[PDB]
């Protein structure tokens, strides 16, 4: 258990969306070519209630995967330490969910 | 078990789960001590504070899908920024300078 406001206002990288909560109400508005670019309107309005999100989360790396599996680039910039994680999940075409993962990304990624 | 969801269990070397530590490619985080000490290394527990949650990673990242030679490549570029005043800040920097070369 975790308070819902402490859940959406805690350390940005550790934040999570509570049931009945908008994506923008936690990670800002959906953009394009920039961070926070994932998701259309339905998804942003429905949050985890949108079933496409549950599918996509199967593709998100876990904590260790993210840490030891991605290309990590840490660089001290004047505004602070920047820790960039570059993780790439690969879904082979034969994967039973392939089509749907594509359908989702297509409509969500801007 | 989907690769992106694996975890490091006790007595396993990081590289026995996520492969040998490289320089500028994927799987470049971790010095010998970390690779060998696995999840036991306390520095690991520190760093994990900076790794994004499932949600932060989906909605806070710069996501780039791309069909490639071997299937769909869903890329996540997430950047945790740690402010100088962060209680652990310095700690984070030390570990980072240790576990990364390039």
């Amino acid at each position: 258990h975790m308070k819902a406001d402490e859940m959406a206002h805690r350390r940005y990288c550790k934040r999570t969306i509570p049931p009945n909560y908008r994506v923008d109400q936690v990670f800002g508005p959906r953009t394009k070519g920039k961070e926070g670019n994932f998701g259309d309107d339905k998804m942003n309005e429905e949050g985890i209630k949108d079933g496409r999100v549950t599918a996509m989360l199967n593709l998100v790396p876990s904590s260790h995967a993210c840490l030891f599996g991605s290309r990590v680039t840490p660089k001290l910039q004047l505004d602070g330490l920047h820790l960039r994680f570059e993780f790439t999940t690969v879904v082979p075409c034969d994967d039973p969910q392939f089509d749907n993962y594509v359908k989702i990304c297509d409509q969500c990624v801007d």
